[PDB]
């Protein structure tokens, strides 16, 4: 009904993965009252990292060794990806991942909570920062990010128990 | 000392639907800050009329923001309690947030267990649902606490810990 | 099916700051909070929970008094715990009486865990977190002289089709 | 590889999605040093739901009213599934969830800490028991279960961080 | 009182390479019991050796298990502490769970952080990875406690819960 | 070796002790990332209190009564005295504990989650702030500081099992 009502992409990268932290990561979502509407866990391909993280904005943004580091962290590594749907929930994801950089996420945070290095440092080793998750950054990403990960039937429809505490009934 | 208070809080109902009261109540006890008194009600309309002031909301903000605010708690369980420490009101705002949960910091209550924004509830027309209420400041404390608890129910003891709260 | 039971938080529970965690434990499984006080149990109170005829003849006089010491003129919480067949329910999450018994998982097992033997020595009664009836009569009995009946909420947890059905 | 590695079906029932306890869940398999190798969500229509409940099977164990039951609870709904690895994980996950019936699942375990009502109160009421986790019951079953969730190639090949503490290396 | 007793723990490798330290020591705070003693290091081989006494593992077991214990703990990171309380030695031993982590039940350290199994430990010619170590009875802590710390290394304080658990 | 890696003293304070949060506080720090690599508990004497506080630093800084009831505070009792190591870990330290002030402190870090009185308060009174630990402010205190708390040998070398997430490999 409501424009506001968003959907996110979110992947808990290969370091999160590894680490055992998929479910911590998705209590955090579930607690606040955001909605898991899809999930998959995959092994990414170079392929498919590479439509995630698009050559032609990160160079523009960054450096083409940005991306380099981008790429190699994720292809042929394990990613769980999720959908999540709310109110303003882009917005929100963003608020509760923290800060890109762990040394400066806000404890609390997703990053704050469970990650700490910095980029200084990542990039003195001439790695991509790891730092747990992704989330889209806007919604023209988000409206990219999540037909790349999921096709339009593996978006759920369904009533969270306290849908109405959350979007009103 | 000048420096002791204490301030209401209520679970709204949204957070005793949800089964959050316990989550709420160890956020408080966990810091340090002592339960001195607690029940459990359905509020009536009455009392809702009471403890949101028709004149106070609508000057500060409007009344269809008043009328929300008691269509919320009529009729609706509700946990009060209330808590004492050094400057209480104060630490206590700073645990609940901001009063948007779109908006309140990661760490507070209603920045992990609320998400919300001012913007969808305006659209809907109903009150932002915030899981808490704290007196926003001393005058309040004063006014909100003899509205739900008679002073025979404001307890004294001592908590384990007051040797490392209050000094002893 | 549906039963109400009385669980207080003992002042052991209170001057620790546990009522928290010990109401989250009973939310978490479904269960839904119908009343809640706190107060100040006094010696008359404290004597109508615990009756002297009838844990005399079970225990004795000692047990008894150490029982009334340890809950006139403290703190506890209160509180009434709804749902199907709460009564054992509330029983299996709070554990076995004696702390040092109680199973790690258990109110009682993770929170506490002195023993009945130490106790006897001091001349103190068990400290163990939480007191839930310990069947229906007893629940009837105590639920009386804690709430009143308008004290007695009703309401819908939001989870409620997950435990009753709807 | 040692015959003593096992993989496990687990689902999130719709009961634990609508109550956001996937998080939850996972957690605390992740915590132990089991490991999520796929995971998906989906909507389960009535064939699938008859793929998971046999009717042969579900009718020699129970019986018939029952297997309407397991059925009329998933079909429709909403599920996150997932398939753990360990050394004897079947068992491991078994014990992790405790007994079918909350009412009498240890606290500690999944059910007991997540659940409480009785058959009694299912058999009354008309419906399944409502007890947020499936987990494959034994060897027999993961192998059966698993590729009726899961294709091979969305079973995962990597290594946990942790590895080395659970597999030896 | 006679039932006052101190139990020696480790936090064994695994636990300690797995970041688990505050975990662990958590769940003993959290049921009342002291912490009087702590101290991390590299356990060398000689320590090890003090530690699992050959004729008593031999006895019981087997060379095999044996040597395996020194192989996991020599030359490893450790953190050991000493745990006071009533009955303490029993109550340690509960919450820690069964030594074979997948039989652990859940709710116990062992239980909630650990699952395989001595099938495959024994197939693979390891120590069971089992998280923490803690004396079996009031024998076993006497020789083991001073085996760690030295009598200075002990330490005597109030917890402020003490009156919880000990009376007062 | 990176210059970046840097190691900081920790204490829990008599009043984290006394208050049984050794566990919760060790655990803020293994959750992030950071490592574990020294550890011992301790009674306080006097004389180790006034090389740890420096009389001449803290005169300078704030006054002689703080220094006095920084002595108090510590001196005779229990501490649990313990050392981080990691990628800049003196400010990720400094992030996690929060301000000096528990009253301030924001909530998710361990002074805010923990503890909550006022300088205002503990003037008023004649204590020291109880905030439940000390960290080292910069890399010349936590120079200092370390050798007086530990010997050489009992600073640790070891690998954590997600050091590759930190590190890198």
């Amino acid at each position: 009904m409501s424009m506001l009502l968003q959907k996110t992409l979110c992947i808990v990268k290969p370091d999160g993965v590894r680490r055992g932290l998929i479910g911590d990561v998705v209590s955090r979502f579930e607690r606040v009252g955001l909605k898991m509407v899809a999930a998959k866990m995959l092994i990414v391909d170079e392929s498919l990292a590479k439509k995630h993280y698009l050559y032609d904005d990160i160079v523009f943004r960054h450096s083409e060794a940005v991306w380099n580091s981008l790429i190699k962290f994720i292809s042929n590594s394990p990613v769980f990806t999720f959908v999540v749907e709310g109110v303003e929930s882009i917005e929100v994801v963003r608020k509760l991942c923290g800060a890109t950089e762990p040394k400066l996420a806000i404890p609390g945070t997703i990053r704050g909570d469970f990650s700490y290095h910095s980029f200084k440092y990542s990039n003195e080793k001439g790695f991509s920062i790891y730092n747990v998750i992704h989330a889209s950054a806007n919604e023209a990403d988000a409206m990219r990010e999540i037909p790349i990960w999921f096709k339009d039937n593996e978006i759920l429809n369904y009533k969270r128990d306290d849908e109405c505490e959350h979007y009103y009934c």
